[PDB]
């Protein structure tokens, strides 16, 4: 019997910890015992800075990295921090998933990706109403990545942290909101700092599920055979907890806190979809630089939700 170490940097109730020890459950029965899993959330093992060094170096075996903390790293997969027009986290999950299993991008090869999934798409979630884009000018917005670069487009003054942060910092004024999936207002609370929601439908945040590669190497084939098994299973899985737990999570908040809900009107959203659109390009150019080729990743990309 062996037993790795799984480390998570969120806390335990939030969709990436609810994923992971929903995972360790499928590995524990198709290897019927002969694989155990020890889950660390909370960044008690490891944390979201030192999550992929520490993962690489063998303090953890298995660990889970929000791909958008590490600007400059992974070329390739941040495509898909992009706005690519998904509505689900299901759809996102599945199409991340076998977009990576096609390519196997460089980015990665230094460790053994278990998985992937994303979050549901991002809104505004902000201190004070978000009614236009014209109130969303110099407001300071939580992201991260690509998502960091959609919120300056839109005129919005982006400040870039990891999850486990962001509640200090709306608490204490640093920040006026952030931009994510609304799992987070029951998750985290959120809604009872943030009391306005608005309906951006943006970018949605991709994860990997990451394991050190002599901990996969040292695995017999049979239960390669079997994590490998469940890695397109799991995407999906994860992603249709995650669509439903945003209907349960906002139920929650606006019959139990009073969060009031705002739409853009159609020419913002118009205005603000023509001012992203150059983020594609400066996407495409910073991986061609880096080796890769864009015009197979996006035509790839294209085919993948021509079936999804
Ligand atoms: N806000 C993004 C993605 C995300 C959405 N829900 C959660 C819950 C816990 C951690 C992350 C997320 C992010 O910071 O990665």
């Amino acid at each position: 019997p062996v037993t790795l170490n799984y480390a998570n940097f969120p806390p335990a109730s939030t969709f990436p910890c609810i994923q992971m020890e929903q995972w360790a459950h499928e590995v524990r029965t198709r290897t019927r015992g002969k694989v155990d899993v020890l889950t660390y959330p909370g960044g008690t093992l490891l944390g979201a800075r030192n999550m992929l060094r520490g993962v690489m170096s063998g303090q953890a075996d298995i660990g889970c990295i929000s791909l958008a903390y590490h600007p400059g790293v992974f070329p390739v997969m941040s495509v898909f921090e992009l706005p690519l027009g998904f509505t689900s986290a299901e759809a996102a999950s599945s199409v991340l998933w076998e977009l990576y299993s096609g390519l196997r991008p460089a980015e990665l090869e230094r460790v053994k990706v278990l998985t992937m999934f994303t979050s549901a798409p991002s809104h505004f979630m902000t201190v004070t109403p978000v009614r236009s884009l014209r109130d969303l000018q110099g407001m300071e917005i939580r992201g991260a990545g690509t998502l960091s670069a959609i919120l300056e487009k839109l005129g919005a003054t982006p400040v870039s942290m990891p999850m486990p942060e962001v509640p200090e910092a709306v608490q204490k004024g640093i920040i006026k909101g952030l931009f994510t999936s609304l799992d987070v207002m029951k998750d985290m609370n959120f809604a009872e700092m943030t009391g306005h929601v608005t309906r951006a439908d943006q970018a949605v945040y991709p994860f990997a599920v990451i394991m050190n590669r002599e901990a996969w190497e040292r695995l017999s084939p049979d239960v390669q055979q079997v994590l490998d098994g469940l890695a397109a299973e799991h995407a999906a899985w994860t992603g249709r907890y995650l669509d439903a737990h945003v209907q349960d999570s906002m139920r929650w908040a606006e019959e139990k806190h009073g969060v009031q809900v705002h739409t853009l009107p159609e020419e913002d959203i118009a205005a603000m979809r023509r001012s992203v659109q150059p983020l594609f390009d400066a996407w495409a150019q910073r991986a061609a630089d880096k080796g890769a080729d864009p015009d197979a990743v996006m035509r790839t990309v294209d085919a993948l939700k021509a079936q999804y």
